[PDB]
C-alpha cells in the first residue's frame, strides 16, 4: 500500500527528529532489527543514524547513494556495507526496506525483491569467559546514545515523507507524535494529519 499510521513530511531545508536514551539505560545488542516506509526523488540522502555514545565507534546508517537504498554499520572491527544494487528507488514512489543484524551476520530487502545476505576450578573459569566476554564485543552494538533522523546532522537531509519507522521493539514515530519526553523536534519537519476516513 502507501504510508500507513504516523507519518512525517521533511521539506526545504531539511529537519531532524532525535530519541536519547536515558545515560543509565542505553542498549547494548547482539542482534537488530530495523524497517521503515519512505518516498522522495533525492539520488543522494541519510535517513536514519543509530549512533554509539561519544568516544566510542559503532554505529548503523540507512542511506540512498546513487537512487540505490543501502546500508553501513561498524560493530567493533571493520565498516560492513551492503546495498541493493539492482532497484533504483528514488522515483518519487512508496518502498519498504527491512535490515537485520545478528552478530557478524547480516540482510538487507527492499520492497518484495530477494533477501541479500551477507556472511579447571573457579578462578581459571572466570578469566576464560572474561576472555570471551572480550571477544564477544566484536559482534555486539555497544552503548547506543541517539537515534537521529533526517540526515541533516550527517549532511544529508531528508527530503520526502517517512512512516512507521520501527528500531528493536520501539516505534519511533509515534513516540515523536505521542510528545515523548526524550524526542526532539527541529527544523522543518511536520505531522501528516489524520484521513477524514473518507
Ligand atoms: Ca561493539
Amino acid at each position: 500500500g502507501g504510508h500507513a499510521g504516523t507519518t512525517y513530511i521533511f521539506s526545504k531545508g531539511g529537519g531532524q527528529i532525535t530519541y536519547k536514551w536515558p545515560p543509565n539505560d542505553r542498549p547494548s545488542t547482539r542482534a537488530d532489527r530495523l524497517a521503515i516506509g519512505f518516498s522522495t526523488v533525492q539520488k543522494e540522502a541519510v535517513l536514519v543514524r543509530v549512533d554509539s555514545s561519544s568516544g566510542l565507534g559503532d554505529y548503523l546508517e540507512l542511506h540512498i547513494h546513487q537512487g540505490k537504498i543501502g546500508v553501513k554499520f561498524n560493530v567493533g572491527t571493520d565498516d560492513i556495507a551492503i546495498e541493493e544494487s539492482n532497484a533504483i528507488i528514488n522515483d518519487g514512489k512508496y518502498h519498504v526496506v527491512r535490515f537485520t543484524r545478528s552478530g557478524g551476520n547480516a540482510t538487507l530487502q527492499v520492497d518484495s525483491w530477494p533477501v541479500i545476505e551477507r556472511y579447571p576450578y573457579r578462578l581459571g573459569r572466570v578469566v576464560d569467559e572474561w576472555l570471551l566476554d572480550k571477544g564477544r564485543q566484536l559482534t555486539i552494538f555497544n552503548s547506543q546514545a541517539t537515534i537521529i533522523i533526517g540526515g541533516k546532522e550527517q549532511g544529508q537531509p531528508f527530503q520526502g515523507q517517512l512512516s512507521g519507522l520501527y528500531y528493536n521493539g520501539l516505534k519511533v514515530l509515534n513516540m515523536a507524535a505521542e510528545n515523548d519526553a526524550n524526542i526532539a523536534i527541529v527544523g522543518n519537519v511536520r505531522l501528516v494529519g489524520e484521513v477524514p476516513s473518507s
